[PDB]
C-alpha cells in the first residue's frame, strides 16, 4: 500500500489527472516538459502547466473524495429509516413515504413546514 | 354609546379595517399574531402588520369621515340656492341654472370669468 508509483513516459498536463486517478503518487516529466535546446521561457511555461494541472487535478480529486464521503452518509441514514419503517409496520404503523422524504428535504433546505417544537412534540406523540 | 367593543376571533391585518368600520373600538389578536412555538421574528412581523393595518385603516376611516364632512356642506349650499331661486321665480326672475353652477365651479377652481369687483357690483345690480 505504501509504495509510491510514478508514471513516466507520455505524461502531459492534460492527461496527468488520469494518472493520479489511477493511483500514481506522481509523475516524472521528460520531453513534454523539456526537450534539448528549448528556451528557458518554454521550460517555465511547461512547468507552470504541470503544476497547475497537478494542483487543479489534485484539487478535483480531493473534491471528488469529499463528495463521496458526503454521499454515503445519506445512504446510511436512508437505510436507517427504511429499517425503522419495517419495524413500525410490524406494529401496524405504515408511514407515508413521500412525506418522510419531503420532511428531510424541506428541513435541509430551511423550509420545514413544522417548527422545531412541533417536530419534537409530534415525535413524542408518535412514540405514544 | 360609550361601551368599547373589541372583535376577537379570526381578525387579520387584511380584515381589521372591516371590524373598525363596523364599530369596533379595537381587536384582540390571537393565533394570527402568535401561535405557540413561532419565532420572535414572526411575532415582530405580525405585530408590525397589525399596527400598520390599524393605522392605515384608521387613517382611511378618518379620511372617509373628513370626506363625508366636506361632502354635505355642498348639499346645504345647493339647497340654499335652489330655495333662493324658487323665491326669485315668484318675483318673476328665472335664472339660468347651468350658469349658476358654472360660476360656482369656475370660482372654486380660480378661473371665474368675473373679477371679485364685478361679482359684487353685479349682485348689487341684481338686488335692484
Amino acid at each position: 500500500s505504501d509504495i509510491a508509483v510514478f508514471a513516466v513516459g507520455g505524461v502531459t498536463p492534460e492527461n496527468l489527472a488520469q494518472w493520479i486517478d489511477a493511483g500514481c503518487a506522481g509523475a516524472g516529466l521528460g520531453s513534454d516538459l523539456y526537450r534539448a535546446g528549448q528556451s528557458v521561457e518554454r521550460t517555465a511555461q511547461q512547468a507552470a502547466a504541470f503544476v497547475k494541472a497537478y494542483r487543479e487535478a489534485q484539487k478535483q480529486k480531493e473534491q471528488r473524495q469529499d463528495q463521496k464521503s458526503a454521499y454515503a452518509l445519506g445512504a446510511s441514514l436512508g437505510r436507517y429509516m427504511e429499517n425503522s419503517l419495517k419495524e413500525q409496520e410490524k406494529l401496524g404503523i405504515k408511514l407515508d413515504k413521500d412525506q418522510l422524504i419531503a420532511g428531510v428535504q424541506d428541513a435541509f433546505a430551511d423550509k420545514s413546514k413544522l417548527s422545531d417544537q412541533e417536530i419534537e412534540q409530534t415525535l413524542q406523540a408518535f412514540e405514544a
